[PDB]
């Protein structure tokens, strides 16, 4: 942090212990989180975060660099060939995909799948030069369970019908069981924790990420403090997302908020399952046919 104009090797250590280590935060922050720092002058507070900003490069770009920012972004298989192609290549970082569906849809069974893909290396696609092997080394994922549904039993499974090693998925898998939207959230904001203490967290799952707003703001007279709230949230996913380079996956139960991408899911005949991707920022709305087995999403 020294590195940056106008930071003595006080202001570092107050920036450090205020959760400010690495330039990208800082870089991206406003006057206000850092003035609040206490020691730290608006003065100084700017001229750090112009600084960060150009440690950062972060102006701005045209030709070619347009393409390289776009590369940075990797992608996880869903395991199912049609969901993956729906997805232009699968899963992508740096953005929220959600899975809307009915009851019983699969919501949860792709979140899970998803955290056992996540340790097979051949699962994540990405253009290995803009992307390094250690970017994705030690992948690990974030499950915050709102519905209480997280089956370590089934993560056994999955892995167990793909060769990889269970007890390796749960050892590189966070979930933290959470009761209400306040506690959503807050995991939320603390992923960037177990960043800072060393964890490559790549994918972060968020089931369900409704279900508390609804149940805590049914009285449809606030659905104002609702909305505001669940967007807050919304914000702090993207951004989690575009800096951390990970993938974010949400659920919804359906039978409005952000989300750059939006499926909806629901039942076929037995193991069948469809998914419509209805809305993204560059690929045509499309369906994709796939199933759920014993060895989790196929086909
Ligand atoms: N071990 C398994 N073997 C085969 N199919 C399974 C297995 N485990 C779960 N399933 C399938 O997964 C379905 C339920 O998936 P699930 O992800 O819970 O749907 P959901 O959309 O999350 N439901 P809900 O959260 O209540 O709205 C089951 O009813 C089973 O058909
Ligand atoms: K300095
Ligand atoms: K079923
Ligand atoms: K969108
Ligand atoms: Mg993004
Ligand atoms: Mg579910």
């Amino acid at each position: 942090l020294t590195d940056l104009p106008g930071v003595g090797p006080s202001t570092a250590e107050k920036l450090v212990e205020a959760g400010y280590i690495d330039f990208m935060k800082i870089a991206t922050a406003t006057v206000g989180e850092l003035t609040d720092i206490e020691g730290i002058s608006e003065k100084a507070a700017a001229k750090m975060i112009m600084g960060a900003r150009d440690l950062c490069d972060l102006g701005f770009k045209s030709g070619i660099d347009l393409l390289k920012q776009r590369s940075t972004v990797w992608k996880l298989s869903t395991s199912s060939s049609e969901l993956d192609s729906v997805l232009g290549g699968g899963l992508e970082s740096q953005s929220v995909t959600e899975f809307a569906g009915v009851f019983g849809s699969g919501k949860t069974q792709i979140m899970h799948q998803s955290c056992v893909n996540l340790q097979n290396p051949e699962f994540l696609f990405y253009d290995e030069e803009a992307v390094s092997k250690g970017e994705v080394a030690q992948p690990k994922a974030v499950y915050i369970d709102t519905e209480g549904t997280f089956r370590p039993e089934r993560i056994m499974q999955m892995a167990e019908h793909a060769g990889i090693d269970g007890q390796t998925v749960l050892d590189n898998t966070f979930v933290a069981r959470a009761y209400n939207s306040d506690m959503q959230m807050l995991f939320a904001e603390k992923i960037e924790d177990l960043i800072q203490e060393g964890n490559n967290i790549k994918l972060v799952v968020i089931d369900s990420l409704t279900s508390t707003f609804r149940n805590e703001y049914t009285g449809r007279g606030k659905l104002a403090e609702r909305q505001q709230k669940l967007g807050r949230h919304m914000a702090t996913l993207n951004k989690l997302a575009d800096l951390f380079n990970c993938v974010v996956l949400v659920t919804n139960q359906v039978s409005g908020h952000a989300a750059t991408f939006r499926f909806f899911v629901r039942k076929g005949k037995g193991d069948k399952r469809v998914a419509k991707l209805y809305d993204s920022p560059h690929l045509p709305d499309a369906e994709a046919i796939f199933r759920i087995t014993e060895k989790g999403i196929q086909d």
